[PDB]
């Protein structure tokens, strides 16, 4: 019932996650994207209400699925024998950040401010779900170029949220915090914390802080490009050596940076038209 139900298209991509293919549901046209994962590389598998043998990302899609928000929501899923293949939601058209961002270079403010609050949303809504991505990046956040929408997209890495520490970590070296160099150990929140004191660095000088391990742990940041008294400060405070030292949520969405951020449809307007 797949290859029947679904039209396949171009590859979009492939890496560790597996390949992403772009897709048309026949029922009605929808975009969709076909994300095939080997079964011989799942290290990490759950159970679904109804109680079958699934990889994590399904699980982890299927609770953060319900309703509207900025993560990618699973539409459908199949089993075969030696992958299992997700159907997916594809904005059209669309691109990724870190193409974005290799495009067209460091992010103007206002511009960087509407990406980085909007993803915000999107991780508060999955922590919400007890959902926690563990792998917020650039290459993992979709726009939607019309609505000025940004999407989460990659939940492979993910795990259920809860409130005690972490010892494994699949995410990307240079995006983990420091606590996971030294000790590796961390704590949900306060580690996504720091990736998005990563993220808006990276909007907001085109490029990443911090490239090896010793960077990382010294936790010094330097700016390459201009940006204000201000959002220089939410940048370290995000990626603060202690993790008590970081702020929440609430804080970060409180922030003096954070005022006046324009909706997605004047940030596509001025921005993306
Ligand atoms: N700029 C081309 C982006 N191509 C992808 C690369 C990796 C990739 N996998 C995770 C990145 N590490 C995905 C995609 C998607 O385009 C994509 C899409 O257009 C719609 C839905 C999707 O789930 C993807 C997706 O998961």
């Amino acid at each position: 019932p797949l290859e029947s139900q679904y039209q396949v298209g171009p590859l979009l991509g492939s890496g560790g996650f597996g390949s992403v293919y772009s897709g048309i549901r026949v029922s009605d046209n929808l975009p969709v994207a076909i994300k095939h994962v080997e079964k011989d590389r799942i290290s990490d598998w759950g159970e679904l209400p109804n109680g079958t043998r699934v990889p994590m990302e399904v699980v982890l899609l299927k609770k953060v699925s319900s309703g509207f928000s900025g993560v990618i929501r699973l539409l459908d899923w199949f089993e075969r024998p030696d992958s299992f293949v997700l159907i997916l939601e594809r904005p059209e058209p669309v691109q990724d950040l870190f193409d974005f961002i290799t495009e067209r270079g460091a992010l103007q403010e206002e511009l960087a401010r509407s990406f980085f609050w909007q993803v915000l949303e999107a991780v508060r809504h999955c922590h919400n779900c007890g959902v926690l991505h563990r792998d917020i990046k650039d290459e993992n956040i979709l726009i939607d170029l019309n609505r000025g929408e940004l999407k989460l997209i990659d939940f492979g890495s993910g795990a259920l949220l809860k409130d005690t520490v972490y010892t494994d970590f699949d995410g990307t070296r240079v995006y983990s915090p420091p606590e996971w160099i030294r000790y590796h150990r961390y704590h949900g929140r306060s580690a996504a914390v720091w990736s998005l004191g990563i993220l808006l660095y990276d909007m907001v000088c085109g490029d990443i802080p911090f490239e090896h391990d010793e960077e990382i742990i010294r936790g010094q940041v330097f700016f390459r490009q201009r940006v204000s008294s201000e959002c220089q400060h939410l940048i370290r405070w995000c990626l603060a050596l202690r993790p008590s030292d970081r702020p929440t949520f609430e804080e970060i969405q409180n922030h003096p940076w954070m005022q006046d951020v324009l909706l997605p449809q004047e940030t596509a307007e001025i921005h993306l038209h």
